[PDB]
């Protein structure tokens, strides 16, 4: 049968101590809603109730593109009350489970657990057991079925060993949740209409509550400042590296590796201590990483490999490239197969040809270059002092002398060979060598300080 | 009523195999022993008496500045003894607390509620409990009084699985300090004087001896190696992660942070992983800070981007700044607002006015810029062959050409525009263009090897 | 009396994923066979017969030069059988002690402890204890012999909370592996031949089998996957950091530290985070190495302070010598005594002799440099476009000015000056002046856009 979800996400989150709503904080470089939102669409959710209140300019602007259905509470008066508002869109006969945006790490397979379980007209809660649960509301069982939910001061003696705790999430169908939803007070210390009395409700009704416990705890630990998120930070990265081990990638020490998007990976591929992994990054195999790289949004070929301290964005590599140590590719540099880039070299918006090599101290911009070119230490393609920013064009088998200026828009044909100290500002032909003709003036017997 | 400190810092630290004495090896980039002279400071002590003795040409010379009295001794016969030389300048009516240079990370808080409980006449022992208490003096309570420590070798069978243990750090009133060193003897297995024996030279005097826990074990445990050295400083950065995480500073991984000084900031500020902070940093509202940086005595203004692999020392950059990645700013640098300082740059001694730009491969150094100024890719500030460094003055509005040597001393009033390729050591007037007129040799049909 | 062992490498390592065979995968930077084969060898093994099969190929390239005994098996059937392809190679009145490639880790004192214990005509076994004892054969001890190991299947209650396991690792005389391998039988569900039935065969024969229990559970654990390799791993770099730590280096985060080689060093060195050592690296007194820095195959001089960032590999640098931060040291970089090497320099295959500076954003290769020299910033070591690669000659008291090329072969004599700006071809003489004659345009009124 059908299903959609509810997401709680109102929350101002004080305790952040930020301009930024609770949930629109990052784990992985994605919101805490946003993997809830993932998690709910890859479950198979036909709607996503988004309940949203604080930051709510901000909500809207970072989850533009979001496919949910946008209700906007405008008094906080309990979680019962926030899903009160979504319940009108709830198809009577769909199942409707509720997650909490500031729980990021539940997961699909738990979630498909617990809504297997559900019994019809009934409940289906998740549960998990905790070494110290005081605080939390113990689930209390008589046979297969949860009865109660009896908070800390209500507990006798017995039940407060009890480890089992509520989590908040559960599954029920959309006709009972319309129902029990109606029929929830604010009688208590908080004067809060309370998602949790569901459970009594169902009760009443002999409707019965099943329990499934979630196998990790930080499925279902929320983060309320920021050291609690960087505790889910650390265990997401944890079990992202972990996985990518288990399928083969060595990763020379997981605690000491980011991964914020996703990774597409070959077979025998080696990532060194302190990379990054940012948007979408595909490695093809043999690829090996050195340290303190930083890859955003890029495509490496079979058998590159990228020495320490290189940063690389939005750039694609050819196979048997060689790029670093200390090297810098910007959005829209494009190496071919076999090229080579070295240390104090950014290259931005560029391709760069089968086998040319740029191995120091230069800036090549808004160009091309062809195959089998040299380019030598410290030459800089440059723009006159004017509006937009022109091309060069270098073609095949070109060398350019060291410390030399391309001066944009310019065309060097192929063969062409360029002196060192050279300044090039008018198109070379093919086969043309141009060299500098300097003049000097030559002191003898010039004494420097003793 | 008033307190003062003794500290024993006399130690001569043989496991640490080191030229420098015990004390003076580093937590957090400060000495172990001046972590516990500014506790003792923050606790408010009118004196700190600092028993010293190995190492005492180096403990002079690296704590020069500290308000203590230096208090040499010559031999090394226990711990009462030492104290015993610090008595003859503790005041009758005031409080003394007795803390150890090798202990660093004792805090204020644990030190206010150890005196606070301490009674008249009498002493207050700072205690803890270990998991192991093995080889550490037992702490026997009668009543809500400590009646005596005894140590591993001479405790019974119950005695030995008491977890309290003594941690050498209490607190009397200088009379009573001066009366029962008096009386320590030196009859046991070491020949020492042991301070330990005031506990029951106390309570042979009919005077009373409270216990106080401290709440964390790290707080007394000391560094006798470079290995527990290392615990202590994984602890205390772990600490003040912590701290400036509860205050909303996102750190990414805290496990990769570490502060050695102090650190102001504002809201919303993001510190990615493997960060170093030393000094005085001041970080404003919305700082980005990327992986990799090193930020030593620097001011950064409201919303800055520090991209990765920046190493920045005594500089203040200005609001909606823009810096690295591989970016260097060396002492006196000082950027204005919207300014933008790129890979594989480096200013040291220079200011570098609002808006203009320094994006690659390019040393400014003892220069002014001006605002809106645009500097090329390759420009370097030089001097002759002489004596003194020589300063660069560079206008408003100024267009620098890419890979131009700006010779000092040497000014380039405001407008004025310089070709790329420019060697110039004459000063450059208002909206003045300075282009190099090249020579060069163009040789057609110059073949290249195949 | 002799020893020859035995190390099992013919795995195929499945869950590896990889083109490698497993044993081949590495631990700081070493195949973990190679591991195994040096603690055989600094045990005294005079033989070590070396069990192989899957990735012959990959085995016999990459461990080319060690001194084993290749015994390729053609067929898996078991360890008894995979052992008995190397028993006619046991000296009769020798121990045989049994490795696995895919347990690196057991270390020489263990083995020794083992070998010690060996009653004669017996064997000698290693055992370990495990919290969770789980899947692993249980050891039954009656008096202070090993009289059976019994298999989780087979165990009956009380057998099961019996911590003590089998590590597969045990040490017998050469006539005795010869007689009872032959004795082995494949009766089971996996219809194997397993070395562990030769302590049943053993017993058979009223021979003694004695226990000997590893210290640490990692020495005997296996690696089957990466998962598993990058836990060895990590035990392995903070085994080696808290030896470094207690032999007085100090190294500022023992977990964000790498040695994948040897380290020889001196009193008073210091690590700051995340360095990477490998190869052989000796270090002097004194050295600090700042953040990020990689050292590969290097000696360092006294005094030397390494600034983050730097990457140095196949190069000597001389006592007092200041490198970095960003500095990239290529092989056969050899800098003197009190040298200097900056931001963004590049230094291969070059010589530079005592006090000499070269602290920007320069390139210098193949060269030679005197003493007292000064390296400008943007200087630049270049070729001719021809074949090889020629020698740049600079002598002793030389200033090479801002953004000059040398354009080798070229010698520069001593006490020479060269201004900025110059193309150096022709060699200079002792004492001249090269200064660079430009031609400039100068254009008045020339207005830059608004
Ligand atoms: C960010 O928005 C909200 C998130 C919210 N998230 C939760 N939960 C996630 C965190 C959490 C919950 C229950 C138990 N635990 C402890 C874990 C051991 C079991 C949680 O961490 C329930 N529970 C809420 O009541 C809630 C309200 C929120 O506010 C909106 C709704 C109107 C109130
Ligand atoms: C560096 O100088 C000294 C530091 C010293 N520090 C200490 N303590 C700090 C370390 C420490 C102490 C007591 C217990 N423990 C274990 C912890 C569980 C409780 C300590 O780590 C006492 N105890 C000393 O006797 C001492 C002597 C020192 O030498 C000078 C004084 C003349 C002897
Ligand atoms: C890589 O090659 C092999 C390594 C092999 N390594 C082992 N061991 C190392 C790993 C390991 C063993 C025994 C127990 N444990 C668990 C630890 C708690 C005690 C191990 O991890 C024995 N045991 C094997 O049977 C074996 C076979 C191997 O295959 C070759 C031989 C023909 C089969």
């Amino acid at each position: 049968k059908a299903l959609s979800a509810v997401i709680l996400a109102a929350g101002k989150g004080t305790r952040m101590y930020s301009d930024l709503p609770k949930v629109l904080h990052t784990i992985a470089g994605k919101p805490m809603v946003k993997h809830v939102i993932d998690t709910a669409h890859q479950l198979g959710s036909e709607n996503i109730h988004l309940i949203y209140g604080h930051g709510g300019d901000l909500m809207r602007t970072h989850l533009a593109n979001e496919q949910v259905n946008w209700v906007l509470q405008t008094e906080q008066l309990g979680t019962a009350h926030a899903v009160q508002q979504a319940a009108p869109f709830f198809k009577d006969n769909e199942n409707i489970v509720v997650l909490y945006g500031d729980a990021p790490l539940i997961t699909k397979e738990t979630l498909e657990k617990l809504i297997e379980a559900k019994p019809e007209n009934g409940i289906a809660l998740l549960t998990v057991n905790l070494d110290n649960p005081t605080g939390y509301g113990r689930i209390i069982r008589e046979n297969g079925n949860v009865v109660a939910i009896v908070e800390q001061k209500d507990a006798n003696a017995e039940q407060l060993n009890i480890k089992e705790v509520n989590t908040g999430v559960m599954v029920s169908d959309g006709a009972s949740f319309k129902k029990w939803l109606a029929r929830v007070g604010n009688n208590n210390a908080q004067g809060e209409y309370y998602l949790t009395d569901l459970i009594a409700l169902a009760n009443q009704d002999n409707c019965q509550v099943v329990a499934v416990q979630a196998t990790d705890v930080m499925e279902v630990e929320g983060a309320n400042n920021r050291l609690q998120l960087a505790a889910l930070e650390r265990y997401f990265q944890n079990k992202q590296a972990s996985k990518l081990l288990l399928e083969g990638v060595m990763i020379y020490d997981p605690a000491r590796f980011d991964l914020r998007g996703t990774l597409e990976h070959g077979k025998d591929v080696e990532i060194d201590v302190n990379v990054i992994i940012e948007g979408n990054v595909k490695l093809g195999d043999r690829v090996k990483i050195g340290t303190g790289c930083v890859l955003k949004n890029v495509v490496i070929g079979n058998d590159v490999e990228i020495k320490p301290y290189s940063v690389l964005e939005d750039s694609i590599v050819g196979e048997k490239a060689a790029i670093g140590p200390f090297s810098r590719l910007r959005p829209g540099a494009e190496l071919a197969a076999e090229t080579h880039v070295g240390n104090f070299v950014e290259i931005k918006k560029s391709t760069v040809g089968k086998g040319s090599k740029v191995n120091h101290l230069t800036y090549v911009g808004d160009s091309e270059i062809g195959s089998n070119c040299n380019i030598g230490a410290g030459v800089i393609t440059c723009n006159y002092d004017g509006a937009n920013k022109f091309k060069t064009i270098i073609g095949d088998d070109v060398f350019v002398g060291s410390d030399t200026q391309l001066v944009a828009p310019v065309k060097v044909a192929n063969g062409a060979t360029i002196g060192a100290g050279t300044t090039i500002t008018r198109d070379v032909g093919e086969n043309e060598l141009v060299i500098t003709r300097v003049a000097q003036r030559h002191i003898q017997g010039w004494q420097r300080p003793i």
